[PDB]
């Protein structure tokens, strides 16, 4: 209530009324689905301005809107290989099962339901799906290595990301620098097998034109 | 090695270098996705004579491939609401870690690397990916409901599923039987949100056309 309280110092009327009405994790996530999908890190503030995000600027929105309806502001990073980007997205808790809130442009990296008994087994979920679509230069290699901790935003002053104007960097350096867990060890890594020509091909469908 | 002697015993020269060839569950996987996707319920003979399979004759073979090189034949029945099909895989471990083999002609429901620490948490990496795609009708749907125990084909005399002419329909009705446990409880089911029209679209991709 007091986090809530900080937030509605910092918010307009118009971003009060948007986040009101996104009570529930799935409300935020067919809110993410009408931003386009994409520099700079933008804030929550600014990503509501443009209704343009990429993953993390998505991510520390949903973030947001879970906190203003009493959830903590969780992200988990998503950490890969030098061939990849890594991926963020909000954690989020109903009745002890994690699930997860996701922007992305693919029909890879999505949402997760509320169903999953660990951090672990949500993160493991996306194992498969994460892989080299975009060239033929190691086609199909899957290139997640580790997950974050849950990692709350709680930490810092509100001020300092809801309606920043400065750019975020270091708070995506923050979080690449938290505590990971991996995911393979050089025995597992050996065992890997390259995603299918359709599977590359599937995930290489956007939502959003490349305009 | 005694199990090994029995399906010698079963099995022509030609069948018998095909699945001396088939020494790991990655050459088993690469084997299948030359057979072409698909009446019955043939037998891993059959498969070989005719090179074509669904979802479980695809299954008994990498079990018989497995079981030739010293793994158990095991299967995992992945259990739907009416509104879709169950799908079979063959389970397999390497250094403690669970893998499973699949034939599938869809983008989804596809191998899995041997880097999951237990039966629940491979079922559950396929719980997001399992949803009606081929209708509007309850359009994205996500249906998986259920998994099995892993099913040990050592039970039967292996004339009975290796060779068989006589379609294998009580085998089937056997895997359908055995023990289940459920991915969901009522109050998690009504959480459930519909996949999206990307991954809709993604997931009626085909790898062999539907001549």
């Amino acid at each position: 209530m007091h986090y809530k309280a900080q937030l509605q110092k910092l918010l307009t009327t118009e971003e009060k009324k948007i986040l009101a009405r996104l009570s529930t994790p799935q409300k935020i996530q067919d809110f993410l689905d009408t931003i386009k999908n994409k520099h700079t890190m933008w804030s929550p503030r600014a990503v509501l301005k443009h209704k343009h995000a990429h993953c993390m600027e998505g991510a520390m929105l949903a973030a947001l809107a879970l906190a203003y309806h009493g959830h903590s502001p969780l992200l988990m990073d998503l950490q890969t290989t030098d061939e990849d980007e890594d991926h963020v997205v909000a954690l989020f808790k109903i009745d002890g099962h994690w699930g997860a809130i996701s922007k992305t442009n693919h029909p890879v990296l999505r949402y997760r339901d509320p169903i999953y008994k660990s951090v672990r087994e949500l993160a493991m979920s996306y194992f498969h799906e994460y892989f080299i679509w975009w060239t033929k230069k190691n086609g199909g290699k899957k290139t997640l290595r580790a997950y974050s901790n849950p990692f709350d935003l709680t930490r810092y002053k509100p001020e300092r990301w809801v309606i920043a104007t400065g750019d975020l960097d270091w708070l995506a350096e923050a979080l690449d620098d938290s505590k990971h867990f991996p995911i393979l060890n050089k025995k597992m890594q050996k065992q890997l097998r390259p995603a299918s020509r359709i599977e590359t091909k599937a995930a290489s469908l956007s939502e959003w034109p490349k305009r």
